[PDB]
RNA sequence: AUUGAAAGUUGUAGUAUGCGGUCCUUGCGGCU
């Protein structure tokens, strides 16, 4: 499918390669927010919604796997972050507890995008 | 041929000491 990236000249070709899995990217929010694909869905109509972006991939499952594959590459750095976060908690003698999502969770659904 | 002649309001001196832009606030509702 035809995809266009309205960013600076040299970034546009790299963003193309990232979304096409021709080049590895290690930051999820970066590729999502600053390298938004504008997908030529039909005619001269370009779209930047997740519904249109999904067409860059074989299927919904392929799209999901890509996102999480990018996400997971921060694991090593995130572990140190989470450990310092726990150290932060205990320095303030915090009441620490863990809970699990019982259903789907979406915080910040309405952030302008 | 005068109450006249002569005489630097100058010298020294930190607008400074104390003081959290903070507190209260579910990016959500379902509409156009």
């Amino acid at each position: 499918v035809v995809v266009k990236y309205p960013v600076n000249s040299e970034l546009a070709n790299y963003a193309e390669k990232f979304w096409k899995k021709e080049l590895a990217i290690y930051n999820l929010s970066l590729i999502l927010n600053k390298m938004t694909p504008f997908v030529k869905r039909r005619s001269e109509s370009y779209k930047s919604s997740l519904s249109a972006v999904k067409e860059i991939f074989k299927n919904v499952d392929d799209f999901q796997n890509f996102l999480n594959s990018v996400l997971r590459r921060s694991l090593d750095e995130y572990r140190v972050f989470f450990e310092n976060y726990e150290r932060l908690f205990n320095s303030f003698s915090s009441k620490i507890f863990s809970m699990r999502t019982k259903s789907r969770l979406v915080v910040g659904l309405g952030d302008e995008s």
